[PDB]
């Protein structure tokens, strides 16, 4: 549902408008050719024009396929790649990998195969492309086209950039609408925060905390921020739409109550991956509870309410009794100084609650005061049932270890430790992060699973930043706007917008 004249808004500017962008963008290979989706596509598109570079992109694709191939099917795939790219007389032969590297991978395949068999080769390939091909691409018409896409990216966004549809989560410190970008037709979730409440409550710093935490992290398993802007009356945050409901509804209304262990495994694996992505930014979530794990249209999950998240300074600890009764780690209830450990306590709480259909320290049918709930969280040892395997019992106990120093995942190894736990013994995290494992429950599409101060001016100047690069470029690609507008000249000739001769 793109706007009538959607091609005029995303109309490329003339290459001459991007000179300021050219002399300012950092020419980091990893950033321009990999992280940034549209940049990645354009560099790959540049490599298709050269004969000697095409085989390198094809090989990296085949390695990407190898990493997610099942175990029983690895050998075959490995041999395929070898006889295709790594044989001297192959039409698509990789040259910059040393002969002493192809013979090393020959020895590797002569034995049991591994998922990272081709990692050495792929790194050699990238070390090559990082040099001569990359700098060739910089002086190519495709980097020029990238500068055009960036110029579009940084354009100002306002209320007119989107169109609102319905309110969905009116309740918190604001409301959550269903905004939609008009030029592309992509659906999001407006997160209107009323300026007046913000100043009255004096929590402007927490608005920036959530906005900046979101803009920095980009995970498949945490709601992604795509736009932040200021409108008369409020400050909305354009976020990933989640039309599948939340985990609380599916545990209790659509559950036994509860899930089978295998189902809980899927959700816990994605949640652990979300928490790992947040922790890579030394950011603790502190608000893990079923109603904050949402489902999308496919059945995959994302962490949602980041209003309590904070970026723990590296080599530092923080203080704060925050969260929801019954989902607060003991170190928090006591107001001790903690790190990332509350999130792993929350993970324990969630796996338990999914499997058993009730909280580990409170019964669905129980009527207890916050005081006794906290006393149990701090003193009582939880009990398990035949719904848990020994492995599930184990991971829940280790994650629900009262002493954050003994708690699983709260060591130097981090999420890796939790991912190795026998509870995930049958989980291929690689295929999970690649979206290959089918989710257990698929939400039906047509379902309903339910003043004039200058100080505020600076607070907004830091909040209303605009579009987020990676999300924005991803939006362009999903809506096929990139496919449609990314059109060069007939038979590899400079299009008019990229030829400095005629503006
Ligand atoms: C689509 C959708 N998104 C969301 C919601 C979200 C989202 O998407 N991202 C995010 C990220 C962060 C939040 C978040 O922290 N807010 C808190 C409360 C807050 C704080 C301050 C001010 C306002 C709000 C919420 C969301 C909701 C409910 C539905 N609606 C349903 O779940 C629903 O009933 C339904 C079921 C089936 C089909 C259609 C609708």
């Amino acid at each position: 549902g793109k706007s009538k004249k959607w091609k005029e808004i995303l109309k490329f500017p003339h290459i001459s408008q991007c000179e300021d962008l050219r002399r300012t963008i950092d020419r980091d290979y990893c950033s321009l050719c990999d992280k940034q989706p549209i940049g990645r596509l354009l560099f790959r598109q540049f490599c298709e024009t050269r004969p000697g570079l095409e085989c390198y992109i094809q090989f990296l694709d085949s390695v990407a396929e190898y990493e997610v191939t099942p175990d029983e099917k690895l050998g075959e795939k490995g041999k395929e790649i070898m006889t295709k790219y790594l044989t001297p007389k192959s039409p698509v032969f990789i040259a910059q990998v040393g002969q002493d590297l192809v013979s090393q991978t020959e020895e590797k395949l002569l034995q049991k195969p591994c998922k990272e068999l081709f990692s050495a080769c792929a790194q050699s390939v990238h070390e090559y492309l990082r040099g001569e091909p990359f700098h060739e691409y910089l002086d190519s018409m495709f980097f020029d086209r990238f500068l055009q896409w960036k110029w579009l990216e940084r354009q100002p966004v306002t209320k007119n950039t989107f169109r609102q549809y319905r309110v969905l989560g009116k309740g918190g410190f604001g409301e959550v609408c269903a905004c939609q970008v008009r030029a592309t037709g992509k659906m999001y979730a407006c997160k209107r925060l009323e300026k007046k409440r913000i100043k009255k409550r004096k929590g402007e710093s927490m608005a920036l905390n959530e906005k900046q935490i979101l803009e920095k992290v980009n995970s498949q398993f945490v709601v992604n921020l795509a736009y932040a802007y200021e409108t008369k009356d409020a400050l909305c945050l354009v976020l990933t739409i989640m039309n599948g409901g939340d985990l609380k509804f599916h545990i209790y209304n659509m559950g036994n109550p509860g899930f089978e262990e295998e189902r809980a495994l899927f959700y816990a694996a994605e949640i652990l991956c979300g928490l790992e992505d947040l922790h890579r930014e030394n950011t603790v979530y502190r608000n893990l509870k079923p109603e904050n794990i949402l489902l999308d249209d496919y059945g995959h999950i994302r962490i949602s309410d980041l209003g309590l998240a904070v970026k723990i300074p590296e080599g530092d600890l923080i203080r704060g009794r925050v969260g929801t009764v019954g989902y607060m780690a003991p170190e928090v209830l006591n107001n001790q100084r903690y790190g990332l450990s509350p999130d792993y306590w929350g993970l324990g709480c969630l796996i338990y609650e999914m499997i058993e259909g009730q909280s580990p320290f409170r019964g669905r049918k129980e009527k207890v005061k916050r005081e006794e709930v906290d006393r149990r969280v701090l003193e009582t040892e939880e009990v398990y049932s035949h719904k848990f395997s020994e492995e599930a019992k184990s991971i829940c106990k280790m994650l629900l270890t009262k002493d954050a120093k003994q708690r699983l995942g709260c060591q130097e190894e981090g999420a890796a430790e939790v991912k190795r736990h026998p509870f995930f013994r049958n989980m291929n995290f690689k295929r999970l992060e690649a979206g290959m494992l089918d989710p257990p429950f698929v939400p039906d599409p047509r379902a309903v699973y339910c003043n004039l101060d200058h100080t505020d001016d600076d607070f907004y100047s830091k909040f209303s930043t605009g579009s987020v690069s990676i999300p924005w470029q991803n939006e362009m690609i999903e809506t096929e706007c990139f496919k449609e507008l990314n059109v060069f000249g007939p038979n590899g000739t400079l299009p008019p917008d990229l030829n400095r001769n005629h503006p």
